[PDB]
């Protein structure tokens, strides 16, 4: 029921945080984990809006108001949560960083929001069981029906009294935003996925892939999209093992729901059916990961360390399947 406003206790504070210093440095690197800095990570947000887009890019005040409310409108899931809007962020943040002037003062301010903003809502339910159940979601939104749901309540959140970000660009910028973090939170659809990183292999293959063609910037900022969203797997292999416990426990909560409805989930959503991830895993870098990473290092090559790490985390995957794993806490 409607959309959740942080206090003025909140945002006020986020306005006087300051970023340790040693944590400069760290967060210029596409592995930097967010995890073990909670407090801070509205702040980190704060800090990579600043560098990437300039101290002056927006009203402060507005800013902070914007990211709170966001937070507030993340919920207690376990994977789809306020942890994983920062840490698609980042990444973000590191491929804009790393190829700063192909994209725009506003591509960058559009891409940074909407990857925080990009699971908002986020119920703990794929597409598939609001499709199933015929959820009123995939009534309204026939196709993407979360990411279109996303992208509404980023809306709301801009028209709440003083949030709106965006309100100082030009008639015709504003409407280029939107639309920009509207592409983008619809391109973490992975069902779109496939077919657009399909595309731009070809693209890129024949030589035809043009960064000044408009439909071609716009796959491109898709494939980005995609590569922020599934970052967990660009981590160090502790971080990346951990982030799966999160993903597999939302899984295993909406198979429980089908369970009940009559139906048997899939083996991934299956919480009896554990012994079958590490090779689940391997299928979804075979079929998902990898493929992405790749394209996207063609295209960017200085994000090719997201693609080592994703081929080093597959390895340790397979590690596991061979019963080679050593000892993991979580
Ligand atoms: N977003 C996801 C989904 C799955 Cl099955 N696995 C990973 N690593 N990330
Ligand atoms: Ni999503
Ligand atoms: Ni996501």
């Amino acid at each position: 029921a409607g959309t959740s406003i942080c206090t003025s206790e909140e945002w006020q504070g986020l306005m006087q945080f300051t970023l340790p210093v040693r944590l400069c440095k760290e967060i210029e690197l596409f592995h930097f984990d967010i995890g073990p800095f909670e407090n801070m990570w509205p702040g980190i947000f704060v800090y990579m809006v600043h560098r990437s887009c300039g101290t002056s890019c927006f009203e402060l005040e507005k800013l902070c108001r914007f990211i709170m409310s966001v937070k507030k409108n993340y919920r207690r899931v376990p994977y789809h949560n306020w942890k994983h809007a920062v840490t698609v962020a980042h990444c973000m943040y590191a491929i804009l960083q790393n190829n700063h002037t192909l994209f725009t003062d506003l591509e960058r301010k559009g891409l940074l929001i909407a990857c925080l903003c990009h699971d908002l809502d986020h119920r703990g339910f794929s597409n598939s069981y609001l499709q199933k159940f015929d959820h009123p979601l995939a009534a309204l939104y026939s196709t993407s029906t979360m990411e279109q749901h996303h992208f509404s309540q980023t809306v709301s959140i801009l028209q709440l009294e003083g949030h709106n970000i965006f309100s100082t660009l030009s008639s015709s910028e504003y409407e280029q935003v939107l639309e920009i973090i509207r592409k983008a939170i619809i391109a973490t659809d992975l069902a779109l996925y496939f077919g657009n990183r399909k595309q731009l292999e070809e693209m890129y293959q024949t030589g035809s892939l043009n960064l000044n063609n408009q439909s071609h910037r716009d796959r491109v900022i898709g494939l980005m999209m995609t590569a922020c969203d599934l970052c967990s797997v660009t981590k160090l292999w502790p971080v990346t093992k951990l982030t799966a416990n999160d993903i597999y426990a939302e899984f295993w909560a909406e198979g429980d729901e089908m369970k009940k409805l009559g139906i048997q989930p899939i083996p991934m959503m299956d919480r009896d059916k554990k012994d079958e991830v590490p090779q689940g895993q391997l299928g979804f870098y075979n079929a998902v990961a990898i493929p992405c990473y790749t394209t996207l290092t063609q295209i960017l090559p200085p994000t090719e360390p997201l693609l080592k790490a994703c081929r080093d985390n597959l390895s340790q995957w397979e590690k596991v399947i061979r019963g080679e794993e050593t000892a993991t806490w979580i």
